[PDB]
């Protein structure tokens, strides 16, 4: 009842989340021309994402929740999408941690499970940024100011 | 160069304290069911506005200006404050990258005791997020 439909409300939003996630890296990926880990990096995330929101779907087709609508719409923006990155990162692991709640709520474990999978690559990957950060901050100071 | 990307970043952080300071005092009113959280956040909605005038010190000592310009409420607000504040530390800990860079050890200083404080606060938020979203569902579905 309340419960499917909270779940498939939170469902919704995750995958439109996904989405803007998919991208947002296909557009970080094409600016990095010092990081080749980095790049290669979010390369490789492009990919997950796509098949995160492929495995929401799944659960949106399965609980009669419908699919949502696409919606459009001396340089900083590599330090700064490091940061952005990151962030956006643990806005997906909050969401994915309050989904595994609505649906185990709604005892939908196989929809807990998927939830939990993705959750564990939010944080793989946003641990992956933060670490390298670090590096690609100082590389950025001492190209800018050689 | 140095410090001019040092007033860069700072300017960048300043204008953000002040973002998050209007959205945390905003997100404090929403509030009805969770005690706990609604009296974190208005601590921090201080704890910022303690930020931003430490930030602002140092725009004023390396001479660089000072920058200008049932529903799910709750649980989603829960999730974007512990994203921000996860925005904030990535600034910070570049910042102090920054500062050391400049050879400005102080200012490094301030802005490793505002990282410790937004590590501190999403701490807070991740570590009760669990009870606010369960609570939130039970009550919606009573
Ligand atoms: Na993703
Ligand atoms: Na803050």
């Amino acid at each position: 009842g309340q419960s499917r439909e909270r779940l498939v409300k939170w469902l919704q939003d995750a995958y439109a989340m996904e989405k803007e996630a998919e991208t947002m890296m296909a557009a970080m990926a094409s600016r990095i021309e010092h990081y080749p880990e980095l790049k290669r990096r979010i390369e490789q995330h492009v990919e997950e994402t796509q098949q995160q929101s492929a495995g929401v779907q799944r659960c949106l087709e399965l609980l009669n929740g419908s699919i949502p609508t696409a919606k459009g719409m001396m340089t900083d923006e590599v330090t700064k999408g490091v940061g952005i990155s990151y962030a956006f990162e643990h806005l997906e692991i909050a969401s994915y941690r309050a989904l595994v709640v609505a649906a185990r709520s709604a005892g939908e474990q196989e929809v807990a499970q998927i939830c939990e999978d993705i959750l564990q690559q939010e944080i793989e990957m946003a641990e992956w940024l933060i670490e390298h950060q670090e590096a690609i901050v100082v590389a950025f100071l001492e190209r800018e100011q050689l």
